[PDB]
């Protein structure tokens, strides 16, 4: 059974499970030492201690750039309680999902080759011998992993393979795992999950246990060396491309492979004289075997092919942790290296960080007494002008990978015998074939030998050190240190347009802004009298959200091909492109190529394959079709291999430049933002530190301040989404037209040699079949340059789209709800529709029936609700919405609630109060606002949409698409509140439908098409709105006439219908439409149908000299043709051809129905045509 977790703590005993071994190397006194370890799971250990074989502490020559070194760590009893801990959270966490407890499963059995003379096993530690009593009792403890703590460099958590020569042919190998969990970093502003660390250093492991490890020869490009004046590429582990996958992954293994280099074919083939051995020599049951027929049956039984599908990004992907998919072994690596200490017990837990991975807040590992960060920024570049006297200083940061030169495209070798292998119907989910139970029910190894064949690994590489390289111009990461402010908090900001004014001195307080709005509104403001009270605190803090909102998410339509529109703001961002000219003109005439370093050492491959050999071979058709498909199909995939060659070098050479655009621009929004925030809590500052405003004022600022950072970094992202989708067409761009056509070109003229190479070979033999080649042309003439292509910009797509998501926030759209329903057997569901804000609750016991052009919720009794969360519903000073749905009064109610978001006397409410809405909303200043809409709803379908419109500070009402009341809003502030949004009754029964929260405003002209797209059906409606249905009996009125009804008379010696005046009796008399064919249950706009007077005899509707007297056989019924006019929504048409039904002058009492030529006002006829049903 898995989850073991023996979640021991300290030292109770040190018996049975808990044993301890001597260290298998020798510690750096040069000495073995004996340690103690615990078993967290079957045949896995954990010792927290830090690695003994790694030094305590190293020289300044010898550190690393990110490192911690510190020498007083986990050198405790607590601390190594601790990590523990920090190691059974881990453990339970990866045997939370059920892919995890597979992986665990795994492991326990994954034991490596146990050769043996009748005697031993592969390496393992030793049991204590009783040495205690000196006595020598000899014993071995299996175990597959063992995790130690960080060695020598905290921050590097490798796995150490106790001998790499077995771990490579295919014996495999324990390795030993030295993980710290505690330091994370965060690549922007969310922390990386640790589980991430700690899987890859398990999936690092288990290629060490089955032997399969690339020997650290077999590398790939990854991508284009960060530097100024190197034209390198920096190539990483074929292993480590395996498991960091993310879209680097997806690029190479595509159904068609690349160059194996043997190694997908050497394991492969090791694999299976591996398995073959164990099934005819290990499962004759050797007695010495001790029950590892199981272990290995089990491991043997898993194919590696399975194993290289385990990435470390689909991992991230059933956890539900957001990682950067891009680079993801280097894109961690490019600014400061900074770590955050995480509190296990506290700050993560079995599902994760429990503040989630944004708004975690752990606190840096920056302090004085131990953890020095030692940083060694690669290529620190300072900026010389000799214009005038300056110098400004910048800090590069490169990935760790080693760098080679641009061999591998060059001299990349297609082996034209490379068929495809595996690649069967069935590969494309994760842990498809293996045991879980029957690998936990089988009991652990506890009696035999081991043996131990320590390969010593001692590979010690000091690593190169800074560059101090100069620059003439102005580059992106100087103006990104111009964006920062480096100073106290006690300390005034001042900020400026002119760039060289900010480098004249290093760390002044002057900062560089590329925001006018924002600069307009810094150039007069003092933090002394400019802000002077709370309302005012709060304006200005809307002011400022304003201005900046409108400089970032600037964008305009692009008149550039594969471009849809273009940020202007990059120019003075970036400092590219940056000239007197407009940044959209300069890239027109710079063009795109003008954002990238163009490489001229860029390699298309050849594809050349003209061999064709001759013979006679008279078998299968002389295997001529045949051995012409298998050529043809070859061609094919040679050249697919080309362009997937060509993809996978534009990937690591042109979008790698691309990529680095995303998080120089996600860095440059951040940081204004940040000067955004700055600004604003040094204000705040300035009013605690003076005393200033009291308590519950302070309080208020504070909490809404807090509230507005992730409002700031809303915008924030939404303005890095738009630079994901300019750099992203920019990026398709440069493959598209100036890649992709240089590519083209060689195939065209490979497809014109391959074709004049099979034309050549006509071995046509003896006789010869003049015609039949032509026939054999056809199918491979390689006419087919469409099929061959394989540029779905789909592709691109896929690989380069929210590559590197969410950097600033998690946040999604905001204000954003739609709210429908769907029914399933007796049970039904209500979900947002635009999927956002997702965790909704409601009672079943709500039915949904149909309504006006939909289904709606039927709030019958006051139990029922619909509960709404605003986990992600803003309704602060700062955020402008609306609210649009529609509603029916079913019964007669005076006074009920509809709508309710108020929590402590706070936020905003809707409701019926005597017939009329009532909308009231209040802040938490105490200030108040309601309006009595007073249209009175009366049991009819009604569209009510209601905006809030921050940035004008106006309250606008819309009634089925009207606008009404339009009040200004100015004297109410934020009135967010933590509660949900209730939808119930609580006096009534309602119907409730299409409810939306909308994120902006809604103004009289969308309004209006909003009402107006609800009846595109063309249904027709009676008059409480709801859609007529046939076979349905109703009260027919004029609509001129609401009060008196259209009564039948019969035996008058003739009968018919008509208004009777001092009716008094209004002896109900029910209609109903029907029609001769296509019988429907629901009435649409222009059908034939008869009207059906409901009686003894059941009579219907006929036209006698234009009269319309009431026949009693239905073959003598007349056909109307119903029409339906906008402005008459509840109003019906009985036209045939072109003359209506239309009411008649009263005569006797009584005014008669005749059909009349419609006469019409401007498209729209009289009041008399239209009649309505009840």
């Amino acid at each position: 059974m898995d989850i073991n977790d023996k979640l021991s703590i300290d030292s109770p005993i040190d018996n049975k499970n808990i044993i301890e071994f001597i260290t298998f190397r020798t510690d750096t006194s040069g000495i073995q030492k004996k340690i103690k370890a615990y078993q967290i799971a079957k045949h896995i250990w954990v010792v927290p201690e830090r690695y003994y074989a790694e030094p305590l502490n190293i020289s300044d020559e010898y550190k690393i750039d990110g490192g911690i070194y510190n020498e007083n760590y986990l050198t405790t009893d607590k601390e190594r309680q601790e990590y523990l801990d920090a190691i059974c959270i881990l453990f339970k966490r990866i045997n939370n999902v059920i892919e995890g407890k597979k992986l665990l499963s795994l492991l326990s059995s994954a034991s490596p080759f146990p050769f043996k003379d009748d005697t031993n096993k592969y390496l393992l530690k030793e049991a204590l011998l009783y040495v205690n009593e000196e006595n020598f009792e000899f014993k071995f403890f299996t175990s597959n992993i063992i995790l130690f703590g960080p060695g020598t460099n905290i921050s590097k958590n490798q796995v150490l393979p106790l001998n790499g020569d077995d771990a490579t042919s295919g014996v495999g190998s324990v390795s030993e795992i030295c993980y710290n969990p505690f330091f994370t970093k965060k690549f922007g502003e969310y922390s990386l999950d640790p589980v991430i660390g700690l899987i890859e250093c398990l999936l690092k492991s288990l290629y060490n246990l089955y032997g399969i490890k690339v020997s650290d020869d077999i590398k790939i490009p990854y991508k284009l060396q960060r530097a100024l004046n190197t034209d390198k590429y920096s190539y990483i582990n074929l292993e480590e491309a395996l498991i960091f996958g993310g879209n680097d992954y997806k690029i190479f293994t595509e159904k068609p492979y690349w160059l194996s280099n043997d190694y997908f074919l050497k394991s492969l083939n090791t694999f299976e004289e591996n398995k073959a051995k164990y099934e005819k020599d290990l499962k004759n049951d050797p007695n010495l075997n001790n029950e590892l027929n199981q272990y290995l049956q089990q491991k043997y039984s898993f194919s590696i092919s399975k194993i290289w599908s385990l990435n470390l990004t689909a991992f991230a992907d059933i956890f539900n942790i957001n990682i950067p998919t891009s680079f993801l072994a280097s894109i961690t690596f490019w600014d400061r290296s900074q770590y955050y200490k995480i509190n296990y017990p506290n700050d993560y837990n079995i599902d994760g960080f429990v503040n989630g991975q944004w708004n975690t807040n752990l606190k840096n590992i920056e302090k004085d007494n131990n953890f020095i960060i030692f940083d060694k920024p690669k290529q620190i570049i300072t900026y010389i002008n000799d214009i005038f006297n300056l110098r400004y200083t910048s800090n590069l940061y490169e990935d760790n990978l080693d760098i080679e030169s641009n061999n591998y495209y060059l001299n990349f070798m297609f082996e034209y015998d490379k068929g495809n292998n595996f690649t069967i119907n069935q590969y494309k989910a994760l842990l498809d074939t293996l045991d879980n139970d029957f690998i936990d029910s089988l009991p652990p190894i506890q009696g035999m030998n081991a043996q131990n064949k320590l390969t010593s690994l001692p590979i010690i590489s000091k690593g190169t050190d800074t560059e101090n390289i100069n620059s003439e111009l102005l580059l992106p990461i100087h103006y990104l240190k111009s964006q920062t402010y480096n100073l106290d908090m006690y300390s005034s900001i001042k900020f400026t347009t002119n760039i060289y004014e900010v480098v004249s001195e290093k760390n002044s307080e002057l900062v560089y802004t590329f925001l006018p709005h924002i600069n307009e509104i810094m150039e007069n403001y003092s933090i002394n009298n400019t802000i002077k009270t709370e309302e005012e605190f709060y304006n200005w803090m809307e002011n400022l959200f304003i201005n900046y909102s409108i400089d970032i998410l600037e964008k305009r339509n692009s008149i550039i091909p594969g471009i849809t529109a273009v940020l202007p703001w990059i120019g003075k961002a970036l400092n590219i492109l940056n000239t007197n000219n407009d940044f959209e003109e300069e890239l027109q005439l710079s063009g795109i190529k003008g954002l990238i370093k163009e490489y001229e050492n860029f390699i298309i491959p050849d594809m050349i394959v003209p061999d064709i050999p001759l013979d006679n071979m008279p078998r299968t058709y002389d295997d001529i079709d045949k051995k012409l498909s298998e050529i043809y199909t070859k061609n094919k995939f040679l050249f697919l291999k080309g362009y997937y060659f060509i993809v996978q070098e534009w990937w690591t050479t042109y979008y790698i430049q691309f990529i680095e655009l995303k998080y120089l621009c996600s860095g440059a929004i951040n940081k204004q933002q940040q000067l955004l925030i700055t600004v604003l809590e040094k204000q705040l500052f300035y009013f605690t530190n003076n005393g200033l405003f009291p308590f519950d004022a302070m309080e208020r600022m504070i909490n809404e301040f807090n509230r507005s950072i992730d409002i700031f970094s809303r915008i924030s992202q939404q303005a890095l989404n738009n630079v994901d989708i300019f750099i992203n067409e920019c990026a398709l761009f440069i493959f598209n037209n100036e890649v992709y056509p240089l590519f083209l070109n060689n195939v065209e003229n490979n497809i014109n040699k391959a074709n004049d190479n099979v034309l050549n070979y006509i071995n046509k033999a003896t006789s010869l079949t003049e015609e039949q080649i032509k026939e054999l042309t056809v199918k491979y003439t390689f006419s087919s340059i469409a099929e061959v292509e394989f540029f779905n910009e789909s592709y691109f797509k896929k690989i380069t789209n929210m590559d590197i998501k969410n950097i600033l926030t998690n946040i999604k759209n905001i204000n954003n709800l739609i709210l429908s329903g769907s029914q399933i057997n007796d049970d039904i569901t209500i979900f947002d529709e635009s999927g956002n804000n997702l965790n909704i609750k409601f009672d079943p016991s709500i039915r949904i029936v149909d309504g006006h052009t939909n289904v709606a919720f039927k709030l019958d009794k006051s139990s029922q609700y619909i509960n709404i969360p605003t986990e992600n519903i803003n309704f602060s000073f700062m955020e402008s919405f609306s609210i649009d749905f529609w509603l029916k009064i079913l019964d007669s109610t005076e006074s009920t609630t509809l709508l309710n978001c108020i929590e402590d006397d706070i936020g905003w409410k809707l409701s019926i109060q005597n017939n009329n809405l009532l909308w009231e909303m209040k802040d938490n200043l105490g200030n108040n606002f309601t309006s009595l809409f007073t249209f009175n709803i009366n049991n009819i379908w009604h569209n009510i949409t209601l905006s809030i419109d921050r940035l004008t500070n106006t309250f606008n009402c819309f009634l089925d698409g009207k606008l009404i009341n339009t009040d200004n809003i100015s004297n109410i502030f934020s009135l967010e509140t933590n509660t949900p949004i209730e939808i119930q009754s609580d006096n009534g029964a309602i119907l409730l439908e299409a409810f939306s929260i909308l994120n902006y405003p809604l103004q009289q002209q969308e309004v209006l098409n909003r009402y107006r797209e609800a009846f595109s059906n063309n249904y027709t409606r009676n008059y409480y709105g709801d859609i007529l249905k046939y076979n349905e009996n109703y009260q027919l009125y004029n609509k001129t006439s609401p009060d008196k009804e259209v009564k039948k008379v019969f035996t008058n010696d003739k009968d018919y219908i008509a208004i009777e005046y001092n009716q008094n009796t209004n002896n109900p008399t029910f209609f109903s439409l029907i029609q001769k064919e296509q019988s429907k249950i629901y009435v649409e706009e222009n059908d034939e149908v008869y009207i059906c007077v409901q009686g003894d005899p059941l009579n219907y509707i006929t036209i006698d000299n234009n009269q319309a007297v009431l026949t009693k056989d239905i073959n003598l019924a007349t056909s109307f043709k119903l029409k339906t006019n906008l402005n008459k929504p509840n109003s019906l048409i009985f036209s045939e051809n072109s003359q209506a039904l239309r009411l008649s002058n009263r005569l006797n009492d009584e005014n008669y129905i005749l059909l009349d030529l419609v006469s019409k006002l401007d498209d729209e006829p009289l009041n008399i045509f239209y009649w309505e049903f009840i």
